[PDB]
């Protein structure tokens, strides 16, 4: 009977939003608010969906085919309204300038939603989990996200188990490089990894950013034990970014004494797998395994 309530702010305009039944015809601006939708078993209430920037989490493939895809990147204004949208969510970016400005949505009576995990450093695992339970009580689809939540949980306290007393480990996240490389500081990514004993190198320096260049000389003085690096590939049978990557680091002679590079710890990531979505805990228990050399 009650409404479910929420704000969201653009440009220093604060909105406040509200629903009484779900959605019919949402949507998503970004591949990790479509995979959470379709974790939801939402697609019927998908109007459409954009900026699919890799292969679609598997198990979501088919639920995915069912729903239009507006545009490769992000759709035109004119192409967005042509789906008689009421509700869209994404990456904060996705309603900026450089897409479609949230306040010519909300002129058109369109609910926007964004997930907690994705608007400020704050953002851990646990506020990805609301996240699920607040989209899923907009959708009327609660207990579907409760669930989920509670499944991440149990295999999550499967894998601290199988971590106990053992060493933690210093790691550094590679994205890609142009001189300097392009890493993760602080938020999500730091956050979830350290459920796993696996330290981010670059947190704890007093950059408050999510990502951002940094200095070879300050992961050099770090030292990490592993370095994570992301692949922006076309399929998951292909490590040719990877590959290429690690022959990258390789091939520079100032980093040839740090541990992980001396000891060829390098391990594969995707992108979505250390963002906000509906794949942290399972690329933790592979990572987890990866690092400590458990089996869970
Ligand atoms: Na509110
Ligand atoms: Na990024």
């Amino acid at each position: 009977g009650t409404s479910v309530t929420w704000s969201e702010t653009f440009d220093g305009t604060k909105t406040d939003f509200a629903v009484k039944s779900a959605p019919t015809h949402a949507v998503s601006m970004s591949q990790a608010t479509t995979e959470m939708m379709l974790q939801l078993g939402l697609d019927d209430k998908m109007a459409g969906t954009a900026f699919k920037e890799e292969e679609i989490y598997p198990p979501l493939q088919a639920a995915y085919d069912k729903v239009k895809v507006l545009s490769d990147k992000w759709p035109s204004y004119e192409v967005f309204m042509s789906v008689k949208p009421d509700f869209a969510t994404g990456w904060p970016d996705s309603f900026s300038k450089r897409a479609i400005p949230a306040d010519k949505m909300i002129s058109q009576k369109v609910n926007i939603w964004i997930p907690e995990s994705m608007l400020s450093t704050k953002a851990d695992l646990e506020t990805n989990f609301s996240d699920m339970i607040k989209l899923g009580e907009i959708f009327g689809v609660k207990p579907k996200a409760e669930e989920w939540v509670a499944d991440q949980r149990k295999t999550l306290a499967a894998i601290q188990n199988k971590l106990k007393d053992l060493p933690r480990k210093r790691v550094f996240i590679y994205d890609s490089e142009d001189g300097q490389p392009f890493t993760a500081f602080e938020g999500y990514t730091t956050n979830i990894l350290k459920l796993i004993g696996a330290d981010n190198v670059m947190s704890g320096l007093g950059v408050d950013k999510t990502w951002a260049k940094g200095s070879w000389e300050t992961v050099i003085a770090q030292n990490p034990d592993y370095i994570i690096i992301a692949d922006y590939g076309n399929s998951i049978r292909n490590d040719d970014d990877f590959q290429q990557k690690i022959e990258k680091i390789k091939a520079n002679p100032q980093l040839q004494d740090i541990t992980a590079v001396k000891e060829g710890h390098f391990i594969r990531v995707k992108l979505s797998e250390i963002t906000p979505g509906v794949r942290t805990v399972d690329a933790l228990k592979r990572l987890a395994e990866e690092i400590h050399g458990i089996k869970v």
